């Protein structure tokens, strides 16, 4: 007796749009505006989402409050990975205060990842990147005494985790599929690693937060977290900005790449910017104009997380549509990055469009969403910019990079809740003379 929102075309299969949802969810979420506009709906297994776009519905899903729209239940592939609490995994590390070390973290980072390069030779964007932030965000977030005990096992298993979130999640978490295996596995791989790590530790004692929980007594003397506990708390983290970062910095590099006009912009305004003899510590924290825009333009096109999910939590009306207790909700980057009414020519890569006169990003408060928006916003938005001038600053100053293959070769993974750059991703570097 309740009046159906307007569903999708296709979505016949199994699970209705699932199946589609794991090999195109950007061309699923592009037809759902297409076809119904602002508000409309695709079946995800046994769950309805309603899909919203446009200034509008965005506004709404973005300004509701966590007892409208809750987030808590919207991701199930993620607690088999964990194995309030959202302000102290991260809060401490992303304090204004402590930016200029991490900063300084960052760049001793990649110098070391760049170590053995040499004069010139071909790297994998996902291969190096992956890798590379797994040792930024260990080493900020839990100490570089730490990382400096991690290798690219490490890399590795926190890799296949995330390969671990096909949408099949929303059917089960637990279903017994190899992906899901393979996830399994390589948490404990990881519980192994840390728990190798905390037996070295005993053996032969710059502490850092291992140190702090290892040392945690219960009563009887005996230690109170385990392993297992500590590396969840670990995996934890570090999780929201790995594959962010990851991603985002290997198709800053790509666009870079495929725009050599603005690569050059960045590379003279680099060389005059660290003219003033100041770190990157100091600069990373600091207007890099060019670079930004180019980063704004790269996380327009290429948004990291492509779908916002939310359950709802009672009944809501957007524009004449009724959001029923229990519905999915989701709002989409990719989708509302490219409205053609907000962004001029929304497929062309234009960093011009976040300068002082368009300021674009600024000026679509509810449709320019790579950070999402609203009380939800990134929160780590700060640091993950940040970390993206650090890099680079690095990167393009000591090597010149070039595509070792197609440009329009490269190109995401979309079989998982977690997007991954495609490989392979063949990239040449020269060092700068
Ligand atoms: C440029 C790379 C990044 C991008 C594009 C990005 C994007 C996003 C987006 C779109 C959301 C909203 C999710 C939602 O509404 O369900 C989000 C949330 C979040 N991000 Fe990031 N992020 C990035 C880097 C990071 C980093 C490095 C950290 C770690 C400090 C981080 C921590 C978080 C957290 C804790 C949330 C949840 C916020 C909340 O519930 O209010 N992000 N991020």
């Amino acid at each position: 007796s309740a009046v159906a929102l307007p569903r999708v075309s296709g979505g016949h299969d199994e699970h209705g749009h699932l199946e589609e949802f794991r090999t195109d969810p950007i061309g699923l979420m592009q037809r759902v505006r297409d076809e119904l506009g602002d508000v409309g709906t695709f079946q995800l297994a046994g769950k309805q989402v309603v899909l919203l776009s446009g200034s509008h519905a965005n506004e709404f899903f973005f300004r509701a409050g966590d007892d409208d729209l809750d987030q808590a239940k919207a991701y199930p592939f993620m607690t088999p990975i964990f194995g309030r609490r959202k302000e102290m995994l991260h809060n401490a590390a992303l304090r204004g205060e402590q930016m200029k070390g991490h900063a300084a973290t960052i760049e001793d980072q990649v110098r070391r990842m760049i170590a053995d390069w040499g004069e010139a030779g071909e790297i994998d964007l996902l291969d190096f990147f992956a890798e590379l932030t797994i040792y930024t965000s260990s080493a900020t977030l839990i100490g570089k005494k730490f990382r400096d005990q991690l290798d690219g096992r490490f890399a590795k298993l926190y890799h296949e985790l995330e390969r671990g979130t096909d949408p099949l999640a929303y059917v089960d978490p637990y279903l017994p599929i190899e992906s899901f295996r393979r996830r399994d596995e390589a948490r404990n791989g990881l519980v192994a690693l840390v728990a190798d790590i905390m037996n070295g530790r005993i053996a032969n004692p710059d502490r850092d937060m291992l140190d702090v929980l290892i040392a945690v007594k219960a009563e009887t003397g005996t230690p109170r977290f385990s392993a297992d506990e500590i590396t969840g708390m670990f995996i934890s983290m570090m999780f929201a900005g790995h594959h962010t970062s990851s991603g985002t910095a290997s198709w800053t590099l790509i666009e870079l790449m495929r725009h050599r006009d603005a690569y050059a912009a960045v590379i003279d305004e680099l060389d005059e910017l660290y003219g003033d003899g100041r770190s990157v510590s100091f600069h990373a924290l600091r207007q890099i104009p060019q670079l930004e825009n180019v980063l704004k333009e790269t996380l327009r096109l290429h948004p990291p997380l492509i779908i916002l999910m939310r359950v709802a939590k009672g009944e809501f009306e957007v524009q004449g549509h009724r959001i029923h207790e229990g519905d999915l909700v989701a709002a989409s980057p990719a989708i509302s990055n490219r409205i053609p009414e907000d962004f001029p020519d929304p497929h062309d890569f234009v960093p011009a469009r976040y300068e002082q006169p368009r300021q674009e990003d600024l000026l679509n408060r509810w449709t320019w969403i790579p950070f999402g928006a609203g009380r939800h916003r990134c929160v780590g938005a700060a640091f993950a910019i940040m970390q993206i001038k650090a890099i680079f600053s690095v990167l393009l100053r000591e090597y010149e990079f070039e595509m070792a293959q197609p440009p329009e070769s490269y190109r995401n993974d979309h079989s998982k809740m977690v997007v991954q750059l495609a490989q392979p991703a063949a990239v040449r570097y020269r060092r700068r003379t």
